[PDB]
């Protein structure tokens, strides 16, 4: 595989957004898997709604602004046979009844592909694929602090994750440690968090924060 990769270089990936405090992370990762994989397809990048997945997407088995999964917003769009943009069906934060419209559906997708729970098979997605649905446990005071750097938390879990985010990519930069690997990863938790919304994860340090537990993308 290379040894760095960044699908924003290539027009994967949309500006980082902010998901409020709804816990609907998983929605904004899914929408930026299927964003990557929509403009694979077509090359149009298109902001995709996470409203629409938030509002509707019960039936799969997702819970809103209390939890969700990538895989069965994946499931939605699928089952549902479209997925509304951005601009059509704008991120309120919050809970309220599905406004699905087809004729505002600018995303499809024919199911998902989960990956291995190995590093070097999510370092191979990556490298093929775009940008990848990921979880990772979150739930660290020096995770809301992040300015800058690559992230390591010697208290993070890699079985017990809390939090849905977009790898974009990876590479290196040389570190003190000499732990230099990093997933390029993108957050929904605005601009100003970390670096422009974005976060260098540990890289090939026994997955930490379980970033390879749960990985997957649509099939588009």
């Amino acid at each position: 595989a290379p040894r760095s990769v960044d699908w924003r270089e290539k027009g994967y990936v949309t500006p980082v957004k902010n998901q409020g405090q709804c816990g609907s992370c998983w929605a904004f990762s899914a929408t930026g898997a299927l964003e990557g994989q929509m403009f694979r397809k077509t090359g149009r990048l298109i902001s995709l709604s996470e409203q629409n997945l938030v509002d509707c997407s019960g039936p799969q088995g997702n819970e809103g602004c209390n939890g969700g999964l990538m895989d069965y917003a994946f499931q939605y769009v699928q089952d549902n046979g479209g997925l509304d943009s951005e601009e059509s069906y704008p991120y309120e934060a919050t809970e309220e009844s599905c406004k699905y419209n087809p004729k505002y559906s600018v995303a499809n997708d024919a199911g998902f592909v989960d990956i291995p729970k190995q590093e070097k098979a999510l370092m191979k997605a990556v490298a093929t694929v775009g940008p990848i649905s990921v979880a990772i446990d979150a739930g660290h005071e020096s995770f809301l602090f992040y300015k800058e750097g690559i992230y390591f938390e010697p208290d993070c879990s890699s079985e017990d994750m809390d939090h849905g985010v977009l790898v974009v990519g990876y590479g290196f930069e040389s570190t003190e440690s000499d732990n230099n690997k990093y997933w390029l990863v993108k957050n929904s938790w605005g601009e100003e968090w970390g670096m422009g919304g974005y976060v260098k994860m540990a890289k090939d340090r026994r997955n930490h924060c379980g970033i390879a537990s749960a990985a997957s993308y649509p099939t588009v």
